């Protein structure tokens, strides 16, 4: 039926299609996006408007690199974040040429939804740089958390970012434990388990994010995550170091609790 | 049910799915050709091989031009002609981004069928570059065919195309009558209507390029097309003054029974 329209069907549980552009290697990928179909969708709030994480498109520029092969989101900057209009939103994720070193572009657009693609009004959402794999590091075999570490006390960490016009509901509420040492953040992260798909769970990555309010950045929104490598798929509890990386921005390094290594992020920044 | 996997249906008979890319306004557009659903394709034989011809790629890139909003081929250079295996064939047409000028490379690509999209072997078999439309000259009102024009008699022609291995059955024997005045050839070409939706009917734009074997020329099969210019979609039956244009090329000027003009090529080359 997708082979029936000449596409390939996408596996990824926002995608629809994708179809391959022969000469140059890259692809484009279709999507969609509603709280229908993804409830968690609606506990996103801030100031009011119900917002799309930037980590569902990080997510996405993921799953796009893995289908393409080059599996490392060397950067995706994200520009105006979606805001999600009671009817539901159409993605595209374009993938272009391989410069000299072999990456290659990602654009994101996305669109009010419509019956008739011809009809999409597209704009322009993230942009980034999609290149080569690199090697996990050792499992992790320190004490969790380390030695020195204390806790820090998470009971109105919700309430408080709620009062600030953050509002994030059961579904994003996903920081389970934290400590801090100097300016080092540990947390233990995980969601329940549901979609199967995703190249790393946007709500975990967005909780992953999340880790960013408990160390000296506390008091914005992610906007450019750099350098970002994916070593396990399927991830839905996780523990996260976050340490700091110049102004305004940390480290991440996401590991399964056995300590195998997940995922790492060079440097995520607010604005 | 197009808009289920987020792209475009086409209209064109060759063609199943059209998707943009919104970045850079290009576009990939996927179809597929079988004598099945295309029975003429068995009839055009050169050297026992069924090969699809080359006006199939040229109709199929201007349909290609006409949705980007580039409508003219400013060139295309055919490789390899595409080995039609009962099969039937894949094809991936992928118009990329405009350079300073506006003009957009098209890339054309085929593929053995297969239920897969991710298993097709795409071979590259055409490429050029789409340009902006210019104005059709005035309606010809001339003599038909000119007053010195001599007829050309046709009686044996097919079967003399046939002794030296280009077969071409009945759906392509569409030279109905020709006149030759110097190397010029004046020729009346027409098909039975089918189906509607292409952009110059591929047996009908194949029997115009058999105009050049009337000609000075004839005693190969045509490989560059340069400069196609379309004003005029549907046509059935056409009228053709083909003139010599350098080496190994004549330029073609294709007008209506009633002197509108329907279609230019400044050079069709073969080799
Ligand atoms: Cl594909
Ligand atoms: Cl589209």
């Amino acid at each position: 039926d997708v082979s029936a329209l000449g596409v390939r069907g996408a596996e990824h549980p926002l995608l629809l299609a994708a179809v391959d552009v022969p000469g140059h290697g890259g692809a484009v990928f279709t999507g969609r996006l509603s709280t229908d179909e993804q409830p968690w969708l609606a506990e996103h709030v801030v100031g009011g408007r119900t917002l799309v994480p930037g980590s569902v498109l990080v997510d996405l520029a993921l799953a796009a690199g893995e289908d393409v092969g080059l599996p490392v989101l060397e950067e995706l900057v994200l520009q105006r974040p979606l805001v999600l209009a009671g009817a539901g939103a159409l993605l595209r994720m374009s993938v272009g040429a391989p410069d000299e070193s072999g990456r290659r572009t990602i654009d994101v657009h996305a669109a009010e939804d419509v019956a008739d693609l011809a009809d999409a009004q597209w704009s322009q959402h993230a942009t980034g740089t999609l290149a080569q794999g690199v090697a996990a590091g050792p499992r992790d075999t320190e004490q969790w958390p380390p030695e020195d570490a204390v806790r820090i006390p998470l009971d109105d960490h919700y309430d408080g970012l709620a009062e600030q016009g953050y509002e994030y509901g059961p579904s994003f509420q996903a920081l389970r434990a934290a400590w801090r040492k100097d300016d080092s953040v540990y947390a233990e992260v995980s969601i329940a388990a549901d979609e199967e798909g995703y190249a790393f769970h946007p709500v975990l990555l967005d909780a992953v994010a999340q880790t960013l309010s408990l160390g000296a950045l506390g008091e914005k929104l992610p906007f450019a995550w750099n350098t970002v490598t994916l070593h396990a798929s399927g991830a839905t509890s996780v523990r996260v170091v976050a340490t700091p990386a110049g102004a305004d921005a940390m480290a991440l390094r996401v590991t399964d609790p056995a300590g195998h290594l997940v995922a790492t992020v060079d440097s995520l920044v607010v604005r």
